[PDB]
């Protein structure tokens, strides 16, 4: 109870930042995630105990993957905890409780392959979760994690209480899904600039999260340049792989898949910058305003990313 999680002062100042890096000592991610419960819900939110070996079953369900990995996770969770701590009165209890969960769990079990590949492969998944498969996926891993013994990180919320957090985590993962992503912002783009968005709309609130679950997702192109970039070669390891796995499909990868077209990459990022990122930290700075560092690191990025088209490096 009057057990406080506390890092040393770098980490206790960076972390509030949005493009603060977990760094690369796995032990202390846990340890990092628990402070940001604390500090973004409360010390009473969850019983330490259950949330600690909630934490390392979470842990235990990433898989050894180059990017779709617990780093990620937690590196989502940071992302959510910077916004979450920059809007103090504009979400409930339940949201903040949700949220750091949802995005701890939102890739769990992870194989390092997209939708794609497992409808190309036929994954017993993808019959059984025919869109947004992998994201399906993660929402059953993290009921199945919920309800191992003593996991029960919500067992003190009411029937109706536990119904809607579990609700709050399984549209927040789904959003992860980059496919729903496109038309998600359209909306919230029409809805913020015809001013009809309303907050107080539960609909309105999931598209506005769907929105906070794609930022912390893509949140790599929001650091600061070195460790986007030494992030991109992570996620390219992993696109490289499916790639290959395509090629022993008999299907040639798109190239963002390609190992033989690495010169298309910087090239890539620029399409990616200016369709999805740019785009989505703007309607997010639009509707969350103290969310514009993300923005401005983004397109800081993206400049980054035009330097190397220009041989600057
Ligand atoms: C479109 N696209 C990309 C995008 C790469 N990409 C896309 C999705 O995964 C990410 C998730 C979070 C943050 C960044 C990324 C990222 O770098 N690389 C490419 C190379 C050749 C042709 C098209 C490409
Ligand atoms: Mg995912
Ligand atoms: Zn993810």
């Amino acid at each position: 109870g009057l057990m406080q999680f506390t890092l040393p002062v770098r980490l206790c100042k960076e972390i509030e930042l949005f493009h603060f890096d977990i760094g690369p000592f796995e032990n202390m991610w846990p340890g990092i995630f628990v402070y940001m419960v604390h500090r973004s819900c409360g010390t009473s939110c969850f019983e330490l105990e259950k949330l600690c070996r909630f934490i390392m079953s979470v842990k235990k369900n990433y898989r050894r993957v180059p990017y779709h990995n617990w780093k990620h996770a937690v590196t989502v969770a940071h992302c959510m905890y910077a916004i979450l701590q920059n809007n103090h009165t504009l979400f409930t209890d339940l949201e903040r409780k949700g949220l750091l969960i949802a995005c701890l769990c939102h890739d769990l079990d992870h194989r390092g392959f997209s939708n794609s590949y497992l409808q190309k492969f036929d994954h017993p998944l993808a019959a059984l979760y025919s869109t947004s498969t992998m994201e399906q996926h993660h929402f059953s891993q993290t009921v199945s994690i919920l309800q191992l013994e003593g996991h029960n990180i919500f067992s003190t919320l009411s029937s109706s209480e536990y119904e809607q957090v579990l609700e709050i985590i399984r549209k927040a993962i789904i959003a992860t899904d980059l496919a729903l992503y496109f038309g998600n912002r359209k909306q919230l783009e029409e809805m913020y600039q015809t001013g009809s968005l309303n907050l107080n709309n539960q609909s309105h609130r999931d598209r506005v999260i769907g929105l906070m679950m794609t930022a912390c997702d893509l949140c790599s192109v929001t650091k600061l340049w070195p460790v986007t970039k030494l992030t991109a070669n992570d996620i390219y390891a992993e696109f490289w792989a499916e790639g290959d796995e395509m090629k022993k499909l008999g299907i040639q990868p798109i190239p963002m898949m390609d190992r033989d077209k690495k010169d298309e990459v910087p090239q890539g990022q620029l399409g990616f910058y200016n369709a999805v990122a740019i785009p989505c930290y703007t309607t997010l700075t639009q509707i969350l305003p103290p969310t514009e560092p993300l923005l401005k690191a983004c397109r800081d990025n993206l400049s980054q990313w035009e330097k190397v088209i220009r041989g600057e490096e």
